[PDB]
């Protein structure tokens, strides 16, 4: 798949399991249209959100529901979510891995972009 | 004084200067209405965005325009911007510092809530 | 293998290839004895440093040669290396993934620890 | 004044207070000789470690004792400490700020070199 999301828990040193992820795409009228969604697995990875055909050029927003994750563990975190906004496929199809590392008052995100 | 934004450049080891910062507040219809904005200083810091009187409880979004920062430096970035969305709560007096550490394909954000 | 090291490049959004890694173990006399070494592959991962039998309890230091990495790309970075120092296997054997994300003036490291 | 250390807690969103910090300088025999040390303040900062006169070119190691910080809070940490090893260079006047953001199983360190 051309898009994978991986989430890690910096407090426990583990994948972040069952984290809800919503992906949006900017439409012609500059509104965020729903594009794909899912939940991270036991490995902290969410595969299969999209296909090469559906994943056209555009501006995408990956919304990782960090608050609900921490709340279920009893922590009141700072952020409502972690959002990753980027232009995709504007130089041809690529493969994207969006990684997020989560702490109650911090998060970091990095992207690994490869060419098939 | 209740809200401060600080941006750092991890490629150059320096403050990220002249980074545009836009703050929004979530309206009742769940839209993002403009609230405050500015540009980071020589020290990478942006002070005086809001006041105690105006910074009521609610959900705020801080948008750091990281793409134009890297483009001015001639470095290809991944992100359109960095986004920090949080709930301001009054539980005692509190000051919010949102720090962001920028790399072309990565950013980290952390918030220090004190006093 | 019970120990894997993964290195990512935050400037290019890619694995950090050919990064030298040296692992040390604190001996009885508190000196760092050489334990294992290797280079990250095309995926940024270094596998096979050790075995379950050799990877006893102890204090280990993972030295990632970040400076040489950036220098070969023409960048003069801040750090001489990134070092990850931790006690291992003190509650029984575990599996450890040491991840490092590199920028010229910054690095972050996180560990994923799992129980077989 | 040429060297400042700042430590932050990503679990609590706060300065990391009373964190022991040990600085070493690499001797000619490549051993680590003690150079300066202290504890972080209420603001998570440690100032006045060294002076311009004493902070000559050379390789320095800054050791942040993160394990005792988390143990005092009753949280199991991964690392023994966080280590920052760098070359001090005189190429113009420069000030070094080593910042560290701490989580139980993760830390990030960044250095701002200015002026």
């Amino acid at each position: 798949c051309p898009l994978m999301v991986k989430v890690l828990d910096a407090v426990r040193g583990s994948p972040a399991i069952n984290v809800a992820v919503h992906v949006f795409r900017k439409a012609a009228d500059d509104t965020w249209e729903p594009f794909a969604s899912g939940k991270t697995s036991e490995s902290g990875e969410l595969h299969g959100l999209t296909t090469e055909e559906e994943f056209v050029e555009g501006i995408y927003k990956v919304e990782i529901d960090t608050k609900s994750y921490w709340k279920a563990l009893g922590i009141s975190p700072f952020h409502e979510h972690a959002e990753v906004v980027f232009t995709a496929n504007d130089s041809g199809p690529r493969r994207y891995t969006i990684a997020a590392l989560l702490s109650p008052y911090s998060y970091s995100t990095t992207s690994v972009v490869t060419n098939p």
